[PDB]
């Protein structure tokens, strides 16, 4: 009995939480009550299987049981069976659920509702998040919940609760988005490009993290990490949590053979331990490391070793180059790896292989400099413009690259792209590239998945599917869509006045930024000067007006 199996391993508290998340991720539009009803009904069944491990259906698989339970309400896929039935659900998860934005009541209410029923208060939290982030790494969602519970347990019992709660809540809201985004990239990678692509990502990443680890150790880590993520992303949340639990147990036992930063991590509670390992900083780089050119360029057995086991061999190259380059982004390491593999592939067939692949590190020169130069440039501009203006610049730049993309998606992505400047430009040259390049992959993957829903730009499709590690370069190369035909003006498409006033400060920029997009979709060929000009005026119509809706706005459309 697979269910009984897992119920024991995870206990009841987690089992309940994990199944609530799975449901809230498969049927994101269903009310809280229904999921609650199904979790309990499901939980009871689990309890009876613990006893008689042969009580009617305790033999069935998790999918079967979860499927049948959801179909008792999903009729608000179910026509299919076991394999097809599950895949169906997976293809219908929605990255952009049009749910009502969540609004936070007065601190007073939250505290009362928390104190009264704590288990309910926390379940609805997990519920709200899971439905909005159908791919959130389940195991980490429990860490946020515990961290969420601590916020209230401490603040609701203090002088100025609000001053205590709000900040801590903000911090969580953000980090949750970051976490959700990182996770979305791992799943996309697994689902769209295959496990080979995720493994490569892992080797490079863990190699940078655990420089001291021997190649076969990392490989061991990579293989399990892959299973964990493969399972969470496919919805096998219980087995994900389990395997994720083992992996942490393992990593802590074998500490010394891995990294010397895993100390602080391995002496705390499961959840906290897991989160700690996953985010552990890189380990100090080994003292005496032979130059790479030794076994990978100069040696004359390259093609032989490549022929025998291209996988392991290339795998080794990645590990070696990565372990000593924590100043490189994972994506740059995968590009280099791809360039090396391509070189051997051709060189090895040639007459004198050695002569052909002897200058491979000169092929790397351009690949390493491109990111550095791009980053150096963009942080300069950033420091000169500030976050807001910098976001505006990217808004214009991106709308010109892919005009078809919907305004809400352009606004969301450009704003996130701007945040990369705030998060990374502060770090020193040394840590900029991992920060920047890896962050840009997460944000451009957001654009790619939101776009995969309703595709309107072949230039976006091509950059998103041609290659995973080259997405950023593909997008950066785009300039302005020359075949794009401008759009006509639509009165209501630039609509507002006073209702925008009650709106927060940020809610206002997101209003001027939305207009800016619309404007460029109208005047593609316009210039940085013009827009920057017509922009200022936009503020005016906000202060003046704040019926001027129609009046002050008429003097706006005219001048526009
Ligand atoms: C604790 N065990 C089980 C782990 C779980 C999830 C990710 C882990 C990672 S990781 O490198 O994938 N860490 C991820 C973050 C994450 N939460 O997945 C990253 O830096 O992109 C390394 C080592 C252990 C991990
Ligand atoms: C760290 N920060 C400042 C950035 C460095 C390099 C590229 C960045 C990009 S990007 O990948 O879109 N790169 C830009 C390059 C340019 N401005 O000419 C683009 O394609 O429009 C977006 C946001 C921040 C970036």
């Amino acid at each position: 009995s697979e269910v009984a199996h897992r119920f024991k391993d995870l206990g009841e508290e987690n089992f309940k939480a994990l199944v609530l998340i799975a449901f809230a991720q498969y049927l994101q539009q269903c009310p809280f009550e229904d999921h609650v009803k199904l979790v309990n009904e499901v939980t009871e069944f689990a309890k009876t299987c613990v006893a008689d491990e042969s009580a009617e259906n305790c033999d069935k698989s998790l999918h079967t049981l979860f499927g049948d339970k959801l179909c008792t309400v999903a009729t608000l896929c179910c026509a299919k069976q076991e394999p097809e039935r599950n895949e169906c659900f997976l293809q219908h998860k929605d990255d952009n659920p049009n749910l009502p934005r969540l609004v936070r009541p007065e601190v007073d209410v939250m505290c009362t509702a928390f104190h009264d029923n704590e288990e309910t208060f926390l379940k609805k939290y997990l519920y709200e998040i899971a439905r909005r982030h159908p791919y959130f790494y389940a195991p980490e969602l429990l860490f946020f919940a515990k961290r969420y519970k601590a916020a209230f347990t401490e603040c609701c019992q203090a002088a100025d609760k609000a001053a205590c709660l709000l900040p801590k809540l903000d911090e969580l809201r953000d980090e949750g988005k970051a976490s959700s985004a990182k996770q979305r990239l791992k799943c996309a990678s697994l689902q769209k490009f295959g496990e080979r692509a995720f493994k490569a990502w892992a080797v490079a990443r863990l190699s940078q993290r655990f420089p001291k680890a021997e190649f076969a150790e990392v490989s061991k880590l990579v293989t399990d990490l892959t299973k964990v993520h493969t399972e969470c992303c496919h919805g096998d949340l219980l087995e994900c949590a389990d395997d994720r639990a083992d992996l942490a147990k393992y990593i802590c036992e074998n500490q010394d053979s891995i990294s010397s930063k895993l100390k602080e991590c391995c002496e705390k509670p499961l959840l906290e331990k897991s989160h700690c390992i996953a985010e552990v900083e890189n380990d100090e780089m080994p003292a005496d490391l032979p130059s790479l050119a030794a076994d990978f360029v100069e040696s004359k057995d390259v093609c032989k070793n490549y022929a025998e086991a291209k996988d392991v061999f290339l795998g080794m190259f990645l590990y070696e180059y990565a372990r000593r380059h924590p100043d490189y982004s994972v994506v740059l390491l995968l590009r280099l790896a791809k360039t090396y593999e391509t070189t051997l592939e051709k060189c090895c067939a040639a007459a004198d292989p050695h002569e052909c692949y002897a200058k491979v590190f000169d092929e790397f020169k351009p690949l390493v400099e491109e990111p550095q130069n791009l980053i150096k440039q963009n942080c300069e501009l950033f420091e000169q413009l500030g976050e807001y203006k910098f976001q505006n610049a990217l808004l214009v730049r991106y709308t010109k690259k892919v005009p078809q993309v919907s305004t809400p998606t352009l606004v969301e992505v450009s704003r996130n792209l701007g945040k990369v400047g705030s998060k990374c430009c502060k770090h020193p040259e040394a840590k900029r590239m991992p920060c920047a390049e890896d962050y840009l992959s997460v944000v451009l993957n957001q654009l790619c998945v939101l776009h995969e829903k309703t595709p309107v730009s072949d230039r976006v499709t091509k950059c998103c599917t041609e290659s995973l590690v080259n997405r950023r370069p593909c997008f950066s190369a785009l300039e302005v869509d020359e075949t794009y035909v401008p759009k006509e003006f639509n009165a209501e498409t630039f609509t507002f006045h006073a209702d925008i006033c009650t709106l927060s400060e940020k809610e206002r920029q997101i209003k001027k930024q939305t207009a800016l997009v619309e404007l460029v979709k109208h005047k593609p060929k316009a210039t940085k000067e013009q827009l920057k000009a017509v922009m200022d005026d936009f503020a005016a119509f906000v202060e003046k007006c704040c019926t001027c809706f129609a009046e002050e706005g008429k003097k706006l459309v005219a001048a526009s």
